[PDB]
């Protein structure tokens, strides 16, 4: 029993990190064989970030300007090309510790995890959702940039998430490992702010199964309702729209509990109408929307990997 | 910016997990140098534990009995002996990846993370406190027993946990690394009740240091508060008592936002008096307690 944010065990992508150099500027690589991933900005000065002409700064670069240190030995760089976003270092060595990977774009609402890291080192680990707005909430600091976040699918590390910036907002905002961003965001030091957010519904009605799977039936009541019915309240809540495959995501945990979707639905219209009681679920007097429904299988199925 | 709920990488510790299996009954054990740490209760059938003695239920078995896995990589098993409700099994090799470590027992209040394994194997990793009435508020299913807790320090694994049960409420229990459990538990199916559980008020007021620097400020008033006059109020919500000793250890927070420490204690006691007037800190409308001090400091 039990339910908590839980992140992936990060041993896989520990030893995939690395320090990447680039005149007075050090951020995070990710070493995969014999190539090192890290945000292209890194070939910046703080001068280049008001106007950087990114693909005339790479020319003028050569390999012996990267410096690529994984733990106390240092990586020859010989090959520097760019992706999108993402500077792509070509080195001598390729990494025993590459696991079995994929690179993959992430939908809003979905989950992973991030290892957080300053000069090449893990510092932690935690979980973040892709907020409907693009950007995620995460905890970064000075020289966090080029930390990954990423899921273990059966037997593959798929990176889905590369560390480049913080909004004034203090939300933080990424590319994909193909070096497109997330969102409506630019590495320049341009005005940027992210969109308004919303409420990850179906994210919400799995957590309030994994409540049920965990004990916790206060808010179950002997109501039900209409898909429609619970969206013109969703609406009203700034919560995002429930679609029928978001009701079929659901249906493993529905199958679980013996409670229908919409009856979930009509409990859930119920606590955005009256309030949480002065209760708590899970250990949250709020509701709480970054956990997926497989997030909630996982965690209550014992998956291992 | 921001702050969140952050677990240690789990890498140093996923190299040191393995099955144990005895009988029918298996869980997961601590490789560390040639010995192999688990809950001494995998010798036990489901019937033994309704009054183990594991004195005896020891002499019965042989090394041969107990079948260790590091992976699909059987260990050699060449000795057996029992510290308190820990079983140590002799290896016949020592572990590579074993870190530089050590065990400690820590203090109701501290935190750590936990590596969630079953048959030997990662699952998950999550921040955990200790609480005051000495269970954790983890995440366990069947077969989770002989996961550990743990903290990093420099590239030093100091593991402080192994999950041995959960008690009827869904809370959880074990030992340090010596096989001592935390609170008065007992590896016996036997009525054993958790102590009331109290809110750690260092913890709090840790965290509403971290809201502050995070930009969150509404709680803040410029009462003023002594010590105990404090304490008087925190008692009557079920607080731990705050000491000189978590004053000082608040020291450096105090320091970087420029509020005393007391003044904090005054923020707090309207906060537990009237309410979050339907506000919030930090993403959350509860006073979280299971971030210490240095969580906050090494988080920032
Ligand atoms: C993330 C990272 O570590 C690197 C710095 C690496 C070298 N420095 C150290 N190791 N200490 N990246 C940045 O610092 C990053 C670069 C950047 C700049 C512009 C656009 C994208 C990326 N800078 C930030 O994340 C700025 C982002 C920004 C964007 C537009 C306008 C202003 C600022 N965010 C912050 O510095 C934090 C405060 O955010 C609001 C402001 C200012
Ligand atoms: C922790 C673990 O994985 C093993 C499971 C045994 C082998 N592996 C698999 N089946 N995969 N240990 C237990 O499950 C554990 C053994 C035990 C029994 C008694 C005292 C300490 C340890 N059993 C539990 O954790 C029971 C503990 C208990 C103790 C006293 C009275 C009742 C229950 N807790 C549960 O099973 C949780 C369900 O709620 C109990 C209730 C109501």
């Amino acid at each position: 029993s039990g339910f908590r944010k839980m992140a992936f065990p990060s041993g896989k992508v520990e030893g995939c990190m690395v320090q990447v150099t680039c005149g007075t500027t050090t951020l995070n690589g990710l070493w995969l064989d014999d190539v090192v991933y890290c945000p292209r900005h890194v070939i910046c000065t703080s001068e280049d970030m008001l106007n950087p002409n990114y693909e005339d700064l790479l020319i003028r670069k050569s390999n012996h300007n990267f410096l690529v240190q994984a733990g106390n030995v240092q990586l020859r760089v010989i090959g520097h090309s760019m992706q999108n976003c993402v500077l792509k270092l070509k080195v001598d060595t390729a990494n025993p510790k590459t696991p079995k990977y994929k690179f993959v774009r992430i939908q809003p609402g979905q989950t992973f995890s991030v290892l957080a890291c300053y000069n090449g080192s893990p510092s932690g680990v935690y979980q973040c959702a892709m907020r409907p707005n693009f950007t995620i909430k995460g905890s970064f600091l000075n020289g966090s940039c080029g930390s990954v976040g990423f899921n273990i699918d059966y037997d593959c590390v798929s990176f889905c998430y590369m560390h480049h910036m913080e909004l004034p907002t203090g939300v933080h905002a990424g590319t994909d490992l193909e070096g497109n961003f997330y969102g409506p965001f630019v590495d320049r030091q341009t005005a940027q702010a992210a969109g308004t957010d919303t409420t990850i519904t179906v994210n919400v009605l799995a957590w309030l199964y994994a409540a049920v799977i965990n004990g916790d039936r206060w808010f179950l009541n002997r109501f039900t309702t209409t898909l429609n019915d619970f969206n013109l309240v969703a609406m009203k809540y700034n919560y995002e729209p429930l679609t029928q495959d978001h009701v079929d995501i659901l249906g493993p945990l529905s199958a679980q509990t013996g409670i229908a979707v919409l009856d979930m639905c009509a409990s859930l219209k119920e606590l955005l109408q009256n309030g949480m009681n002065g209760r708590t679920i899970l250990g949250s007097a709020l509701l709480e929307d970054e956990f997926t429904p497989f997030d909630v299988v996982r965690q209550c199925s014992g998956v291992t990997f």
